DNA sequence: CTCTTTGTTTCTCG
DNA sequence: GCGAGAAACAAAGA
């Protein structure tokens, strides 16, 4: 998932779990709590959820008053709240259980993980992973953005995927915004005019919050958390190659830039 | 059978 | 430092 689709699940929990006490803890892949999940059972068990926050693509659990259980999904995660008597399903990992229910993790390819630090061990975990500003007018900084794409010769997409330009951008949601710039993207960015980069700027802010909107992408249907959205019904280029441009008419494209799949109008996104 | 592809991140190599 | 490529892993499609 990208930003909007984890800011769908915080939501969702936020409104369904805060107030929980974890009764028990169980793991059949203990291995993806990167922290130690025997620790992780011993600590948290019996703790009441407090508030689910997000930073960039992290979702974070508060728990109890000092724990801060960081999640990331990585590329298929996903959570359920299920019955207590609900079956295993394959690719189930962890769960917390209630007493009326329980959240499960699961994750096809085992890429997400679970790290369990204290309160004041957040903003120091976050900068250590140097992830850029939220996507929102106030915190995301136009003038800082412009000199930093000023002095690099990197290219845009690339660089607005390693999230310390601005928080939250995946292949999906990159893709959107670059067509709604009307930007390539190999481009790059010291080549960007102060128009086109305020055009970037915003269209980063206007598409993730549209996506939060709508509930997040969901590019098939799924039994989770998070898996009611319709923003997919917007999507522009991303999994639209050889349908046409919604503006200009071409074809859209798809190439490889820097490993990842790519969707551009070769139109409106001038090389 | 092989190869490619996939909502992410983070590593080695040269 | 940088880019290119790949790995962590599983499944589906060509
Ligand atoms: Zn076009």
């Amino acid at each position: 998932p990208e930003l909007p689709e984890v800011e769908t699940v915080r939501r969702e929990l936020e409104k369904r779990i805060v107030g929980q006490k974890i009764i028990s803890i169980e793991a059949t892949y203990p291995r993806m709590v990167l922290t130690g999940f025997e620790q992780l059972k011993k600590e948290l068990t019996g703790k009441t959820i407090q508030g689910i926050s997000r930073r960039g693509k992290y979702l974070i659990f508060e728990i109890g008053d000092d724990f801060r259980l960081i999640s990331h999904l990585r590329m298929e995660g996903k959570y359920r709240l299920a019955t207590l008597d609900a079956p295993r399903e394959k690719h189930d990992h962890l769960t917390m259980k209630f007493a009326d229910g329980q959240l499960i993790y699961a994750d096809v390819r085992k890429f997400g993980t679970w790290e369990l630090i204290s309160t004041d061990q957040v903003l120091p975990y976050f900068l250590k992973k140097k992830i850029g500003p939220e996507p929102t007018y106030e915190d995301f900084d136009e003038k800082l953005f412009r000199e930093k794409l000023r002095k690099s010769t990197k290219k845009i997409k690339p660089y607005l995927l390693e999230q310390t330009l601005v928080a939250g951008l995946g292949n999906i949601y990159v893709d959107e915004v670059l067509w709604l710039a009307k930007i390539h993207p190999e481009k790059e960015t010291n080549q960007l005019i102060e128009s086109s980069i305020h055009l970037l700027h915003d269209s980063i802010i206007e598409i993730l919050q549209k996506a939060i909107k709508l509930g997040g992408s969901s590019i098939r249907p799924y039994s989770a958390l998070g898996s009611t959205g319709k923003m997919q019904n917007e999507l522009q280029v991303y999994g639209k190659t050889g349908e046409k441009c919604s503006r200009c008419g071409a074809e859209i494209q798809k190439i490889k830039v820097a490993g990842r799949g790519t969707h551009f109008c070769p139109v409106c996104q001038q090389k």
